[PDB]
């Protein structure tokens, strides 16, 4: 129905991962900034496509020093389409990043997936948003 | 009233930050190779939202080994929405980068800001864009 | 014409760069999931705009050790518009990534060449995906 779909989700804590995310291994956001269409399940950090068409997705999770490197994929329908990478040090804070235009059908489900490493530390000024390009018949 | 908005704009010297650029702490982009709507404020490296409606924003930040690490962050009338960070070695070249959608009401500013560490060095080959993805009622 | 045109492209294995590869600079990305409106070359991995509009465009290059820093460029009708760096260590792997919009005529042509170093090792999980943000008169 709609053409005007996106949404845009942040980390604001350096709080720890939850038993759940322990399990998971889902990147959870607690700050959500845009949410057009409410196709984004915040309670899951998921996105669900509402109707046919080409979607634009762009992460950027960031990571403290924690003795681990990470691997971050984003997931559709539970298989790795994308992956970022990133180191371990204590001098700064580094970021896996990367983004995919991607075609979902509706009822598609998008999320980040931590693949390697843990996120124990926090993972603050993470990011995750994405918005509809335009639909298909 | 126009629905077509985007502006990009790079860095395309290793020259050093201004005086006045010392004290902003406000990033400056020489070269603008887009400005549909004419929103972007060269002069001061600004974005003005004409309209309301969801914009998207992305940043790639660039410096060379200068004894600093950085933080950059996406400043929001005045405030920061998201932030990147970047190391520093003599090795490469490094980037703070990160992207993000947002709510902009007519008048609302989007500018980068060095919040931590200083750009000694020039910041050459940085970037700085975004777009209007729809507007709202 | 179509108003509807954008493109994705990922690198999905280690495999070395190829003879021609080696002698164009030009980065190869075998699998293409997105390609509306058919103007993205797989054969040649370029993006051939089909009328006048301003198109987005991000790319994230990841490479392994060898021995070798890298600066990967989007190239427009072989000329560089924007840049982006890479380190070398056997931690992790990292990533050149960097993205911008531009405006492009019909039959300009986009692509990502390697400026410094190579991809020895292969260059897996790259990414290369761009869309038409809107047509211009
Ligand atoms: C999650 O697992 C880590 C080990 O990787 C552990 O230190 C942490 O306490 C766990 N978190 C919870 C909430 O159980
Ligand atoms: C800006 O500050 C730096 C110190 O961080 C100084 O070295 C530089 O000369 C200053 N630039 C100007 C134009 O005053
Ligand atoms: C490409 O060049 C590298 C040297 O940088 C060489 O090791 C490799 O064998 C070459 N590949 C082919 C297919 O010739």
């Amino acid at each position: 129905g709609s053409a005007k779909v996106a949404f845009s989700a942040i980390r604001s804590t350096n709080h720890e991962p939850s038993e759940m995310s322990n399990r998971t291994m889902i990147i959870y956001f607690d700050q959500v900034l845009v949410n057009i269409g409410n196709n984004f399940d915040s309670e899951r950090s998921t996105f669900i496509a509402p109707r046919k068409g080409i979607y634009s997705f762009n992460f950027h999770v960031v990571k403290v020093y924690n003795r681990q490197t990470i691997q971050v994929s984003l997931m559709l329908n539970g298989w790795p389409v994308i992956s970022a990478f990133a180191g371990d040090q204590d001098v700064t804070r580094e970021a896996a990043s990367n983004g995919v235009l991607i075609q979902m059908e509706k009822g598609d489900r998008a999320y980040l997936k931590l693949e390697r490493g843990n996120l124990m530390g926090g993972w603050k000024y993470s990011t995750f948003s994405g918005f509809l390009v335009f639909p298909l018949g």
